[PDB]
C-alpha cells in the first residue's frame, strides 16, 4: 500500500479533526505507524470526515460515540459506507468488516475519495465573481485548476505548466504560485504574508522542495506532499496540494 498516502492522509486528518471532542481518543495519529488503520475501526473518524467534505451528510446525533459494543460499531461503519456511496464514492467493493479489520488499500482508497470530494467541491461551489463564464463553468475541477495556476504563472513571468506531476518536480512553478497566491493585506482583516523566494536557487531539487514547502507552511498550506513526493511527481498527492492552495 502507499506509505506516502498513508502519511499524507494522517497529517491532513490530524489537522482537520484537531479540535473535535469526539475523536480525542484517536487524534493525533502517528503518521509513521499503522495507527491510521486501527484508528478508523470505530466509524467515528470516517463519519466526521464525510461531513467535512459534504456538510450535513450525517447527523451528529446518528454517530455513536459512547459505550461502543461490536454492534454499535458496525452501525457506525455501515452508516459511513452508505453515506459515502451517497456522496459519490465507489465503495461497492467494501463492507464494514474490511474497515473493521483495517485493510490498507481499502482504507486509503476510501479516504482519498472523501478527501478529493471535499477538495474539488470548493473549486466548484465557489467562484462566479471569481473567474463565457458559462463555458468556464463546464470546465472540470482539474482543468479549472490548471487554468488558475497558469494564470498566476504568467503574471509572474514564469512558463506555464500542463500538469501537476512532471511539470512541478523542481518546485520552480510552485514557488511563483505561492508567491502570487499569498495574502496582500487587502480584505476584512487578513494581513499580508510575503514569502521568501530564496531557496528557489537551491540547486538540489530535494532541498528546493523543502524550502518551497517551508514557505507553503507560512500560508498554512504545507499539506499532502513532502519534498520526496514533490520530486517524484506523485500525481495524486501533488493534485491535492494544489487544490488545497485554491481551497
Amino acid at each position: 500500500y502507499s506509505e506516502e498516502e498513508k502519511y499524507a492522509f494522517v497529517n491532513w486528518i490530524n489537522k482537520a479533526l484537531e479540535n473535535d471532542p469526539d475523536c480525542r481518543h484517536v487524534i493525533p495519529m502517528n503518521p509513521n505507524t499503522d495507527d491510521l488503520f486501527k484508528a478508523v475501526g470505530d466509524g467515528i473518524v470516517l463519519c466526521k470526515m464525510i461531513n467535512l467534505s459534504v456538510p450535513d451528510t450525517i447527523d451528529e446525533r446518528a454517530i455513536n460515540k459512547k459505550k461502543l459494543t461490536p454492534f454499535i460499531i458496525q452501525e457506525n461503519l455501515n452508516l459511513a459506507l452508505n453515506s459515502a456511496s451517497a456522496i459519490g464514492c465507489h465503495v461497492v467493493n467494501i463492507g464494514a468488516e474490511d474497515l473493521r479489520a483495517g485493510k490498507p488499500h481499502l482504507v486509503l482508497g476510501l479516504l482519498w475519495q472523501i478527501i478529493k470530494i471535499g477538495l474539488f467541491a470548493d473549486i466548484e461551489l465557489s467562484r462566479n465573481e471569481a473567474l463565457t463564464l458559462e463555458e468556464l463553468m463546464k470546465l472540470s475541477p482539474e482543468e479549472l485548476l490548471l487554468r488558475w495556476a497558469n494564470f498566476h504563472l504568467e503574471n509572474s513571468g514564469w512558463q506555464k505548466i500542463n500538469n501537476f506531476s512532471a511539470d512541478i518536480k523542481d518546485s520552480k512553478a510552485y514557488f511563483h504560485l505561492l508567491n502570487q497566491i499569498a495574502p496582500k493585506g487587502q480584505k476584512e482583516g487578513e494581513p499580508r504574508i510575503d514569502i521568501n523566494m530564496s531557496g528557489f536557487n537551491e540547486t538540489d531539487d530535494l532541498k528546493r522542495a523543502e524550502s518551497m514547502l517551508q514557505q507553503a507552511d507560512k500560508l498554512g498550506c504545507r499539506q499532502f506532499v513532502t519534498p520526496a513526493d514533490v520530486v517524484s511527481g506523485n500525481p495524486k498527492l501533488n493534485l491535492a496540494f494544489v487544490a488545497n492552495l485554491f481551497n
